[PDB]
């Protein structure tokens, strides 16, 4: 037996509970639209979602979202999270709008507000995650390097008990946002829509003249004409064929792309947890114009 990790819904809450602090979250990723240039806050959110839970190893169930280990030190100052402090202090005031949430609640809920808000799938998402101790902080290592080809990546990926077509439709996430050089090493976006999520991401990479440079971190990076940018492990997407005709399948096929990133990312919010049989059912909650506002 691994370790289990059992859901407790916070005391008495519910869908148009936990719906209130969607509504928040939305709304003041449409207040502070100014950040990072005009990016907004969605894209270091969802990268934010995705850091947490991808501490994960599905061999003794260590790490991911459960826990809500990242307020502790070890794991905010983790060189792999640089950057990530500023979704951090966006959710700070929310959590005490709604102090009776959990971190780990708190964390993947902003990453589906995002995906949501930026015109993305829906995602499915459920509550349940409980605050554990300060000894429970995964050791920094587990996210990965960004500097390293397709096997890797795919060994890499087992560990969170991800397949091929998983991989390369949660990389999709990479439409969004940008890198920055103090934060990772690496500087530019992978594309012109920032904050809207699209399948931009294997279009540019099917598309683009891309050349492989080093930056002025003195790392390697592919760049194209167009001023776009893509990381060793993202150009590895078509170096490899299994990758590659996934890649190719998602350029055509939005649709696709939307349904299998929407698993993909429910499946990856939530590795680790068990769900008991009279948990409440995952709630799809509706966007911000689904309900005037
Ligand atoms: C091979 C795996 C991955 C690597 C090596 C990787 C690496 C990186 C790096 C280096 C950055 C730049 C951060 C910065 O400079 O500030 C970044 C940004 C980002 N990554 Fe990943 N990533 C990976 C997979 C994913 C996954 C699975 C997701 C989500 C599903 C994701 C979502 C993002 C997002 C949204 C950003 C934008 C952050 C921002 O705009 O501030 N990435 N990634
Ligand atoms: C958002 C803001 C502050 C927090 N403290 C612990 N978890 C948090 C989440």
């Amino acid at each position: 037996t691994p370790l289990v990790h059992v859901a407790s819904v916070e005391k008495g809450r519910s869908y148009e509970d936990f719906q209130k602090v969607y509504n928040a979250i939305a709304l003041k990723l449409r207040e502070d639209d100014e950040y990072d240039n005009y990016i907004g806050y969605g894209p270091v959110l969802v990268r934010l979602a995705w850091h947490t839970s991808g501490t994960w190893d599905k061999h003794d169930n260590t790490g991911g979202s459960y826990g809500g280990t990242y307020r502790f030190k070890k794991e905010f100052n983790d060189p792999s999270n640089a950057g990530l402090q500023n979704g951090f202090k966006f959710l700070e005031p929310i959590h005490k709008e709604f102090p009776w949430i959990s971190s780990g609640d708190l964390f993947s809920l902003g990453g589906v507000t995002a995906v949501q808000e930026m015109q993305g799938p829906k995602i499915p998402w459920r509550c349940g995650r409980v605050d554990t101790p300060e000894d429970t902080t995964p050791d920094n290592g587990r996210l990965p390097d960004a500097d390293k080809d397709a096997d890797y990546v795919r060994t890499f990926f087992q560990r969170l008990n991800m397949n091929d077509r998983e991989v390369v439709a949660l990389m999709g996430a990479h439409a969004l946002g940008k890198t920055h050089l103090k934060n990772s090493g690496y500087e530019g976006p992978w594309g012109a829509a920032n904050n809207v999520f699209t399948n931009e991401f294997y279009l540019n990479l099917l598309n683009e003249d891309w050349k492989l440079e080093k930056n002025d971190a003195n790392n390697e990076q592919w760049d194209s004409k167009s001023g776009y940018m893509m990381l060793p492990t993202d150009y590895s997407l078509i170096q490899d064929p299994k990758y590659l005709s996934i890649v190719k399948e998602y350029a055509n096929d939005q649709d696709k792309f939307f349904k299998d990133f929407s698993k993909a990312f429910e499946k990856l919010l939530e590795n680790g947890i068990t769900f008991p049989k009279d948990a409440p059912s995952p709630f799809i909650f509706k966007t911000l114009e689904e309900q005037g506002l």
